[PDB]
Formats: structure tokens, sequence, C-alpha cells
């Protein structure tokens, strides 16, 4: 099946519900043909620039793609489908020679340009096989980077070739998917082929109570998220429990609807997360009894890594100053909404936090830095190929109850408004002087002086940092500092 | 220069013995202990006599016995005796060496008892051991090991025999050494022919510092140890001084007039530290005005190897409740003075801390133990050779001015006694609640776990604690439980 029609139809199925592009442009179309050139190779040993350039940068290349698309042609990427072959062919060969001289092969990058000189498209895909054959530490190999090489040829999984019909699949299914892909990062296409259908704990002695460690790997869902933070606070208030950290620097997201369950436990009532989509907008509540579960000083650890659901957790106790962000200067910046429908996974709204300040290519910012294992590292949404521009939506902090109707909007005047939780201005407050301390104390840290050059690949000299986990211990070292303070105000 | 003919050495010693504080007069007691110090101080390791060479020439009743009247007639046959014996194994064990010379390869190979060997091929086997031990920690002996017994057998530095006299005077040395050594374990002879500051660091807690001092000895120019703190925590109380480490761990002692000054930094008015002499008692007073010069938490960081002076110091501050000894469980044990003066050192005397109790042997006790690098390692004066016993004094915290002359003690009625500095029990009474907390906190620290294997050698794998200083960390956090413990009440 999928024959050349089938395309734009599948598309216009996708681009109705889409976030910010409801219709295909030129703009559209010379990056669908580049993710073409980019899911295959993503390591760019197969071409020259001058060859990448000629046939996916031309104008010629370029700009024929319109109307082509409407008209189905596909020939501006036929000829980059053929252009391929002939650099596979090549590929292929120069590795059959080296398979007689095969024990030489086994003594023992990327700059986004192609090299420039054949000889150097040479050296490269000889120098590919270095990366699996390395990981040892030929036959079972040189699969490896076939099999996924293969299925421009139109060849069955297990390596048989396929009509002509069903070689039709892959070049049309690869046109599709390098399109998803260039609305935005967080899309792709999925073929009906390819559609075959917790909580660590810990605490450190302070004056006559103890500080609160809570690792949160994911948002997960009587046992969820929300039901074992709850499980683990209250077994801590056993012991005096006097401050608390907080640790999603590991958590690469999850259910929001836990998001919005966490975050009520340091909240009394409010607004969460607001999402507008492609037509209106939902501010998701948060409704307890004046009783917070922890009512105190509170730390969030976070990094790079943390992702959109805990950066949703991170942004909305921080608008209402209930929590101090510490950890890297900015967290991952997802703050897009994707859903599924075969098969397309799409970005569909945007996430905005209370305060109507959104995570979407900034992220959660931190107010006391503490650098993490990412911090030297590239790590972000910013940085995949297709990220959308970040934007804010209106202040939501004091709920006017403006988007309900008016049978249900009078209870809430009556019962949810005036109980409201009012933003608060102690943590916030004593900051200038915890950031202070913070940067002191790590200048003189020694294990964490040593820890930052040994991302810098400057530790020349070889120094250990210790076993101990420098980011939670300063983290514990600001909530000690928050105690005192509160205790002398 | 002169040599020493037979009388000279008892004319030297009635010299030593003449201010000693347990013993001033010769027993064959004292004589008994002075031949047995003979041999150990040539055989270290027991590795060149029998036990009956030994026994036979220091132990037994013909060696022991006579000894008192001998001396008394200014004769030492039992020391000549032993010392031709000596003579002999040195003989004995060095035609033993030359063989091993011969086959010098086969000794490269790498692949203290309780008694002495009761057999020559059982020392054979030690002398062999002992070049195992020379080249073992390597990662030419035959030599090196002959300078410890050339001086015994009449062989100068430089190796040529010394005429009849200049071989009885450095025997005479000898034996008035092991008579001095044998009186206590600091007293000790000196031959004619011999012989001829403040790291500041803080760290910063909540509004304010915690102070880390390292004082390294009691010096007294225009700078002494007490000049260089009070400039110290001047510069610190600059920034707001909230608690303060001071660091004696590697002081070994020093000036008696500096830990009296030092101590009273810390003290406002009364006795500092006690002497008795042979005859007599003297009260050293500290008279500051009623200024404190430090007026806050303070931790005494202490170890094994912490002494005399800084044992003064350390239990003074510890009495008067000013102070919370932090460290290993117990300091060296050094509670005894050593007067100067062809010059020895003599133990004239003891030190008593205000409340009594001598540092002597059972040291300054810690209230929160944070092990050192010695903890391990048996450290302290209860190890050394005839260790002076423990003794106890008077309390004087509330001061007598019985030690002045009776027409000055008017002055400190006036102006001295109504303000005397009573014991403090704001910071004892949060021992209990530190205690528990310090307990806790090192057991839950994997850096210091770490350590602790180390110091028993239980770190098989190769774990690094860091590049930090583990008992100064919690020295530190030890102290922000006390402001804040503080801060509550």
């Amino acid at each position: 099946p999928l024959r050349r029609q089938d395309v734009r139809k599948t598309v216009d199925k996708l681009v109705e519900h889409h976030i910010d592009t409801q219709q295909i442009s030129p703009y559209i179309l010379s990056r669908s043909l580049e993710d073409y050139v980019r899911s295959f190779d993503s390591h760019k040993a197969y071409l020259t620039q001058d060859e990448v350039f000629s046939h996916a940068f031309s104008e010629e290349a370029t700009h024929p793609l319109f109307k082509q698309y409407q008209e189905d042609n596909f020939s501006s990427f036929k000829e980059l489908d053929t252009c391929i072959q002939q650099s596979i062919s090549r590929a292929r060969e120069w590795r059959s020679s080296w398979l007689t001289d095969s024990i030489r092969v086994i003594q023992d990058k990327k700059p986004s340009a192609w090299a420039s000189s054949i000889e150097e498209v040479k050296q490269r895909q000889y120098d590919l096989l270095l990366s699996y054959a390395s990981i040892y530490l030929v036959k079972l190999c040189i699969r490896q980077i076939e099999n996924h090489e293969n299925p421009y040829i139109g060849i069955n999984d297990h390596g048989y070739r396929m009509s002509p019909e069903e070689e039709a699949n892959s070049f049309h299914v690869r046109i599709i998917k390098s399109i998803a892909h260039s609305l935005d990062a967080h899309t792709a296409y999925f073929s009906q082929e390819e559609a075959l259908s917790r909580v660590d704990v810990s605490y450190e002695p302070y004056g006559n109570g103890i500080i609160g460690k809570i690792t949160l790997h994911s948002f997960y869902e009587q046992v969820s998220s929300e039901q074992d933070l709850r499980k683990a606070i209250r077994e801590l208030q056993e012991k005096n429990l006097l401050g608390l950290v907080l640790d999603i620097r590991e958590n690469t997201g999850g259910f929001l609807s836990q998001a919005i369950k966490v975050s009520g436990l340091f909240l009394t009532n409010g607004v969460v997360v607001v999402s507008r989509y492609a037509d209106g907008s939902v501010k998701r509540y948060r409704t307890i009894s004046p009783q917070k579960f922890y009512d105190g000083p509170l730390a969030v650890l976070v990094s790079k890594s943390s992702a959109a659901a805990a950066e949703i957790v991170a942004q909305t106790l921080q608008d209402y100053g209930v929590a101090l962000i510490v950890g890297d200067q900015q967290t991952y910046g997802k703050g897009t909404i994707q859903h599924q429908t075969d098969f397309f996974k799409v970005t569909v709204g945007r996430y905005y936090s209370p305060s109507g300040k959104s995570t979407q290519l900034e992220g959660v910012k931190s107010d006391i830095v503490i650098p993490s294992r990412y911090a030297e590292d590239k790590l972000g949404e910013r940085f995949l190929e297709y990220a959308l521009p970040a934007d804010q939506y209106d202040n939501v902090i004091n709920d006017n109850l403006g988007d309900l109707d008016i049978n249900i909007r009078p209870w809430f005047q009556k019962y949810y408004s005036p109980h409201l939780q009012k933003p608060e201005l102690v943590w916030r407050e004593m900051l200038p002087q915890l950031a202070h301390n913070s940067q002191e104390r790590l200048e003189k840290n020694k294990n964490f002086e040593i820890f930052v050059q040994h991302l810098k690949k400057t530790n020349k000299q070889d120094r250990s940092f210790g076993s101990n986990d420098l980011q939670m211990e300063e983290s514990v070292n600001i909530v000690k500092d928050m105690i005192l303070l509160k205790s002398i105000s």
C-alpha cells in the first residue's frame, strides 16, 4: 500500500491538530528534505558537502519541492534517494576490500558539516566501524550498520528484497517521518508496521530535628508519586522534620496528573499549570484543605535533565515561593504537549505556570546554582533540531475563576477563592544571603573545586572528589541556612 | 672536649636526679631498668640476642643484684659484661652478613616481638628478616644497619677504631642515657658531642560565619601564638562570627606562657593551669577584663598526637565548659614538665587543670569522637617506657588566693574574686543532642565510612574518601548544631 497520493492526505490529518503550524509551506519542505538526510545518516560519513548541498540545498533542490509536494511528484526527493544509493554502493564496496585485510581493521565528531573531499568521505566511513568495533571491550558487526542502511533498497526485516510496492513504503514512510520532524522536534510518523501495539529516602540530623532528603525519579501512577512522597514525609515527621530537599535531577517526566498531585502537597489552593492548545484554555486547579502536608523550608534540586513534568512542579512551586530551586541554572526546558493519533505523536499545546511564564526554551531558572553532571554538556531541548520558540500567558496566581461556567463559578467565590494560596516572601527574602553563602562554600570546597575541573577536562593532575553526593550536600547546607535564618527573624 | 671516668658517670647522674619529680635517689630498682633499657636501646627489634643472653646479662640476679652497691663504688661491671656480650653478637651477626653478600642477588628477594629468640637460628632468621625489612621497603643495607651498632664496638662515624678512652667515653654516655630513660619517659641525657603560624579560614553559616583556626604550636620578636589568634579572631569578627573551630590535632606543645594566654582569650578570670614541682605548688592566673576576647560556641578539635600544652588549653577550656572537645577519644597524655639545663632534660613536676585533673596518662577526653588518622595506631604517653603514673590535685575553680602572699590578696579580693569565671552549662547540656547527631551523621556519610575502612585497610577496592578534611567538616557541623540549639533556647 502507501502509494504516492497517500502522503498528502496523511499529513492533513495531522496538521489540523498541530500546535503552531497547520499548513505546509516551502519553509517546512526544505527541512523535510533535511531530516531525510539527518535520520540517515546521523554521523555524516556517506556524503560530500557538495553532494549533500546540490541535492539538498541547491535552488534546483530546494524550491521545486513546491508545488511538487501538492503535485505528489517527489523527484527532488527521489534523486536524493537515488543519490544516497550511489553513496551506499560506495560504502559497502570499500568495506569489502577491508574484509580481506580484516586483522588490520581490528587495531585500535558531528560537525553538522559533511566532509568536503571524497577521500575524506573515505576515511570516516573507514573510521565508522571503529565505533562498533572498539566497543568490545565483523560479520556480526557489519550487519548492524547495514540493517539500518538497507531500507533504501526495499529489504525485508531479515534480509530479503521485497516488492517495489513494499519498497514503496520505505520511500514514502521516510518522506512523512521526515515531514513530521520538520514541523517541530517532538513529532515523528509511525507506520502500522511500527505501530505493533520509585522514591529514594534519606535524612541528616540537624539541631534537635532532621533534614529530609527525597529523590523522585519520575511521576508515575494506591502506589503513585503523590502517595509515596506522602508516605516518606509522614515517616520523616516521626523524627523532627525541620527542612526538606526534593531531588528531581534525573526526573524525565511522567503523568501531568501526578505533577498536580505532588505540587498540591506544598500548596493550599490555586492554579498549578495552564495549557491553551490550538483552541481555548484550561486552568488545572489544585484544591486542598487549609493544611498543606509539608509546611516548612523546601529546596527543589534539579538538573539540565529535569523534565517537563518535573519542570512544571519546579516552576509552580517557585511562583508561589514555597520552594527555592537549586541545581543547574536551567532545566531541560520541555514545555509542549504531545498526544497520540495510525500513527502520529504530535505537539498540540503549550504548558504555562500560574504566573504565565513558560518553560519552553528557557527552563525553570535556579535561584541558587549548583552545577550537576550535565553542567558542561550541551543538554536541553533548545539544541534539538526543530524546537518551538518560547511564549508567555496571562498571570493567574490570584484566580478570577474566569474560565468556568456560571453554575460552578459562584461556588469557588464562596469557598475556593477566600482560602486561595498567597505566594510567600519569607524564603525568597533571604535569597541574596543564601546565594552568597553557597558561592563561598563551593569555592572553598576542594572536592567541589575538583569536580568543576573534572567537567572541563582540565583535571590534568588526577584528583578525586570523594564518594559523597556533592549537589545534595550543598542543598542540605542551604536548608540548614534557611532554618537558622528563619529562627532569628 | 673531654672523656669520662668511672667516677664521672655517678657525678653526672647526681646532677640529673637533683630536681627530678619522683626520684632523687638512685635505688637498685632504677638501676635494674637502666640495665634493661641498655639492651633495648641497642637491640630495638630483639634480633641480636637469645632469651638467656638477654635474661642472664640483664634480668638475672648475677646481672642486676650487685648493681646498686657497685654503682656507689663507681663500678660498672654488669654494663661492661653486657656491652661485651653485645659486641659478640654484633661480630657474630656480621660474619653472617659477609656470606649474605657473596650471594647478594638472592638477598634482594621480597617474595617487634614480645620476647627475644630462644635460639641462635631463630635470631639468624630475624637478622635475615632485618635485611628483608630494609630491602622490602624497596620499592647497601649491610653498612646502613651497621651504623646503629658501630659505636658499640668502638667504631666511629667515619669508621676508624677509637682510643680506649674514646671507647670508654661512648660507653659511659650509653650508660647515662639508659639511667636517664629509666627515671621516666621524658628524662634524657645528651653527650657533649650532641648537639652542635596560624592557618585561618571561615565557612559561611546563615547571616554570619563559622571560623576554622589551626594552631600548629605555642610559639613566643613581635609575634606569638596569642597575638596571631587575637588578630585572627578580630579579622573574623568583621564578618559575623557565629561559631569557631580551634584545630590543635598536630599541636605537640610549646610555651606554657602562651597556653595561659591562648586559653585566656575564651575566659574572663581565674586559674588556667596548676604546677606542682618536687616541692611547692604554683597557680597560673588569667586576669582579663570581664570581656572574653571570644564569646560564643567553640569546638576544640584534638587527636592522639595532641600534647602537652595543647592538652592544657584543651582541658582548661573544657572545665569551664566554654569549649567542647571533639576529635579522637583521647589525647597523647603528656602531663609532666621538662626542665632543661653536657646538658639534659629532667621531668621536674606535673601540670593540673583547674579542676585538679591530670592529663597523664589518661589524656584529655573528647566529648564527641571524630576519629583522626591515628585512630587505629597506638599513640600516647602510656605506650612509652617508664611513663609516670596519673595523679589528682585539689579543685581551684573557686580560687583560694591561698598561694599568694597574705599582703597581696587584698587586690584579688577587691577586683579579682567577685568576677571569677564560673563553669558554664549552656554548651555541655547540648552534648547528648550533639553526640547523637554526630554519630548518625558520620555513619550516614560515605567518605568517612570509607575513611574508617581505609584505616583498618578494609578498603580492598580503591575507594577515595575525597580531598576534604573530614574531621574539620564534622567539627563545623557540630558548631552548626550548637548555634541552632542556642537560637531555640
